[PDB]
Order: structure tokens, then C-alpha cells, then sequence
């Protein structure tokens, strides 16, 4: 059975990495049903043009009759050592239709069919809670962040956020923090250095039973489109998604949105004293959400202690 | 009324500022009950050494019958108007015995004799709790900081710190994030800088109704000492006390025993899932300390708003 989705992964990374096939492109094709694997056995480049859902080119073309079995051959064994050097960085590809492709992200419109893995793989069959929120936030929007966080300790859920500047990465931090596994969706290929010293965090989300995840090709890089695609992942993986600071019309409504699409629970830290803004009251009026006091705990827990 | 302890302000700023008694000499004065305004008013050296508790100096001595009447009149004169100085800063001098004086600062056996202060003096009559800890947190340390001040949001409590270094500027920033009034419980005097970019934080404490206090005189500088000499004023104010991150053996390790022997409540923050340490156990088995859970909150909280 490896070898059936081995040869799909080095026929993705043929077209991807060698000839150099948009995300697009691969991914109306496997939309179809069209297995990559037969596009690299094409015996013709009409074959191969037609099924890859590109305009076919006329003569001359520097691809042809003369010098089409070598173009194929030599690709093909390019990306079979291709994917043994992925593996050896210890990647994973997940493809859609196989037994490690998680149930969840079939609840898409536009599932990902292929998916880069690099850690803990099991994490996306189970309990998920989404923590997401700006890039720039504020103070009390980076501490909501880890108190919201530590309320999942000793349960059984991860964390999934985007590693990205502000809120995401201070979910993940807070993770760690607190031994809780995160999974890190990236938006750009697992080669990338985005952000700015992502390559310990990574390291160690993978070195606490993490995952780090990209629906991306290894060399893609990082775009305000490629967040956006990639937020949908975010959501369906969330079986509960906590934006914790967030502007309406921002990248992380489009999450929120979703979340609620897809009939995600969504709940919106709220200190306690203070009053809702508008995009929790969008939430709760729209997207059923519900109000997450932090701290959850009153003050008469604490009396109780202080004076036994 | 005001103007008898504002001759006794005079007097002390006298004695401290110009003629540089220690700290110690003049507590040991004010100790004995002999008031600082009888010791400038002194009709001799002789008189004015003997209040004073020195070695009284034989003669030749630059001080004499001769020139004592404008060595008396001058440093009166002059202490009147720097007392105006300090005053236009908005500090204000404190002296024990008077109606602003707190009343848990008279369980100390050894009673600061007056303090300087600026910003809200009436907090020192209310509900308090101390958050203190080492001046070199690790990442959790910071944490529990936050979390633990944040359960006091809305409560009739204001938080009490050493501003220093680690733990004690954690739990202020956390203070001034939530908006609890906090107080400032300097190792210095008030007009030293110390520590590196304090005059902002302390800034943020007046303005949001906290209060910067010391027993020391303007100009003292930090010391080992002056810190463990201030931290009885800490323990003291503390109604509960909230050593969140701490060795024995340490600094905060007096605090804690000044506070077990003013019979002061004594919490002690530990995360979710992890085991106490020894200085926790120590706490437990010697000062009748209690666990103080973080989160203080069950998973099951959680649960229900998840699923409803
Ligand atoms: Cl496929
Ligand atoms: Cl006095």
C-alpha cells in the first residue's frame, strides 16, 4: 500500500518541483480525479497537456516526439530520489482518498488533496481547538491568547494555529508553555524561512509531539493569498475556534467565517469587566458563538481559598 | 493638624538631606519616640548629638557655640522650602502616629517611622495582596504572574510589589493591564532610576490610582540591604501574600517568613497538572500555605460552553 501513495508523492513532486506546475494546476487536476502518477506516464505530451489541463502547444515545441521517452524517464527517477531526500528531512506526504488523510477536512468544498506533514501526524484525528487572531495585537490580546490556552491542559486536545507574527505565534508559544501539542498550518512550503525565526519553533513544536502542516508546495512562498487558502484548512481542523483579537474584514474572519460554515463550535475570549466589541457581537448575532469569560473561575473561588 | 507634621516632614528632610544622618540613626530616633523637629530646634551641639544617638565630639570642631544659631536657623530655613520641593512633585511624607498611617504596618516590630509617598495613599488601608517573586523568571513564572493577578479583576483588591527586575514588574504590568490600582514598594529612594526604565512604569502606576511607596530617604541608592529591609513593608501591607516563582534561601524566602509571622495568608500558584516543589511544600508544611490552582477553573468549565 506504501508504495501506491509513494509513487503519487514523487509523481506530485515531479510536476511541482521539476517542471514546475502551479498549486492551481495540480489541484484542479487531482479535483478531477486524475491521478498525478498517470500524468508522469503520459506517452505523449498531447497526454500529458491534456490531462494536466493546460493549452496544448502546437509545433515547434521544444517538448516532442524526438525527445519525450528521456523527458519522462529522467523526471521520473528525479523525483523517486526527490522523495527519499524529503523523507530523510522527516516529511510526510498525506494524500486525500488514503487512511491518514483526516475525516475533518473532507467537510470542505475544496479539500486539500495533498497534504506536507512533518511530526506528529495522529494529532488531526483528534480533539482540535483553533486559536487565531491579528498580527499586530495588543498586550491583553497576547496574554487572552495563553490564558485561553491554559484552560486545555490535561484535556485531550491540541492547539492549531498558522505561525504567523502576534497571535498565532503566541498560541503556539503558549502550547509549548503548557505541554499542549500544537499544529503549526503553514502558509508557504515546508522549505521556507517565514517568519522571522520560525526554524526553532518548528523545531520544537516538532520535538513536543507536534505537527507542522502545508497544503503547499516545498518552495512556495509566503503571500496574503496563500494565508487566506490556507485559513480554511485552520478551520476544518478546529473542532472549536477561539479568535482572540480580530478586526471584521480581516484575514482571520475569513477563519471565523468558515468556522461557522463548516457548524464549528466558536467561542470569543472575553477579560472579565469588560464589555463585547462588535465582532464578538457579530459572532454571537451571525455564527451562534458564545462568550468565553476569562477567567472563567469568579472571585468567590478565590475567597474561599484566601480565608478557609 | 497639617501644619504640626509638616514641621516634623521639614525636620526630617532637614537632618536627612542636608546634614546626611543614615536611615538608621534616624530610626533609631524616631524608635526611641524622640521627635526630629526637637532635634533641629537643639539649642547645643551637645543637645542636638545626644538626641541624635552619636558620639559627641570633643573640641576642636567646626561646629561650635559660635556659629550654632544660623547653623540651627539656616538648615531650618532651607529644609522648610525643600519640603514645598517635594510637596510640588506630589510626594507626600508620612509619619507614624499620624491618622494617614496604616494600621498593618504596626504588626511589624520594627514599624517604618515614616514613609514617602506618591499617588493613592488610601490604598494602604484596603484589601492587598502581595505578588512577588525572583528577579530572573522563567516562562511560566511570568505566566502565573498574570494569571494569578488577573483573578483578582473586580475585586475590591489592589496589588502590592517591590518593582524590580523578574516577577515584581510582571505582576505591575500585569496590574496596570487588568486595572488594578497596584503599589510600588521601592528599595530606593524616591528619586533614584533605578531599575533601567522605571520612571514610565511609575508614571502609569499614579496615573492609574496606584501609589509609589518607600521608607527611604530621597537619595539612598539600591542596595541587598535596602531590599530585604523593604520587603518586611511588603509582607506587612500583604493581607495575603503570593510568592509566585521562588528558591529558598532566596530574597522572597523573607518575605514569605515575614508574612507567616504577621500571620499573613499565604498563596502559592501552581499550574494545572504539575507536581509542587519544595519551597511550595515548604510553604504547606511550616506557614500553613495554601495551593492555589491555575487555572483555578476545571476542564469541565470548558466542556460545557463548548458543547452546550
Ligand atoms: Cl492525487
Ligand atoms: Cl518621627
Amino acid at each position: 500500500e506504501t508504495a501506491r501513495w509513494n509513487t503519487e508523492s514523487a509523481a506530485l513532486l515531479a510536476l511541482s518541483e521539476i517542471h514546475g506546475v502551479s498549486y492551481w494546476t495540480l489541484y484542479k487536476v487531482a479535483q478531477k480525479g486524475i491521478r498525478f502518477r498517470d500524468i508522469v506516464t503520459s506517452q505523449t505530451l498531447a497526454n500529458f497537456e491534456y490531462l494536466l489541463g493546460v493549452k496544448l502547444h502546437r509545433q515547434p515545441y521544444y517538448l516532442n516526439e524526438g525527445n519525450w521517452s528521456v523527458f519522462r524517464d529522467s523526471m521520473i527517477s528525479t523525483a523517486k530520489i526527490l522523495l527519499t531526500h524529503y523523507h530523510n528531512s522527516g516529511y510526510k506526504i498525506i494524500h486525500h482518498g488514503s487512511p491518514s488523510y483526516p475525516d475533518k477536512l473532507n467537510d470542505l468544498s475544496e479539500p486539500p488533496f495533498w497534504l506536507f506533514a512533518q511530526g506528529n501526524v495522529s494529532l488531526l484525528d483528534k480533539k482540535c481547538v483553533g486559536v487565531v487572531g491579528t498580527r499586530n495585537p495588543t498586550a491583553l490580546g497576547i496574554y487572552l491568547t495563553q490564558a485561553v490556552i491554559s484552560q486545555f491542559i490535561d484535556s485531550d486536545y491540541s492547539t492549531v494555529s498558522g505561525l504567523a507574527y502576534g497571535i498565532d505565534q503566541s498560541a503556539h508559544e503558549a502550547s509549548l508553555l503548557f505541554k499542549i501539542p500544537t499544529i503549526a498550518v503553514l502558509g508557504t512550503g515546508v522549505n521556507s524561512n517565514y517568519p522571522k525565526n520560525s526554524g526553532e519553533m518548528r523545531g520544537h513544536i516538532v520535538n513536543n509531539g507536534g505537527l507542522i502542516l502545508t497544503e503547499y508546495l516545498p518552495n512556495q512562498k509566503p503571500s496574503q493569498e496563500n494565508f487566506v487558502r490556507r485559513n480554511r484548512i485552520q478551520a476544518a481542523l478546529s473542532d472549536v475556534l477561539i479568535p482572540v483579537e480580530w478586526g471584521l474584514k480581516s484575514g482571520t474572519s475569513h477563519t471565523v467565517r468558515y468556522a461557522a460554515q463548516l457548524k464549528r463550535a466558536i467561542l470569543c475570549p472575553l477579560l472579565r469587566g469588560t464589555t463585547p466589541q462588535e465582532e464578538i457581537k457579530h459572532a454571537l448575532s451571525e455564527y451562534s458563538a458564545t462568550i468565553m469569560n476569562i477567567p472563567l473561575s469568579d472571585f468567590k473561588d478565590v475567597q474561599s481559598l484566601i480565608k478557609s
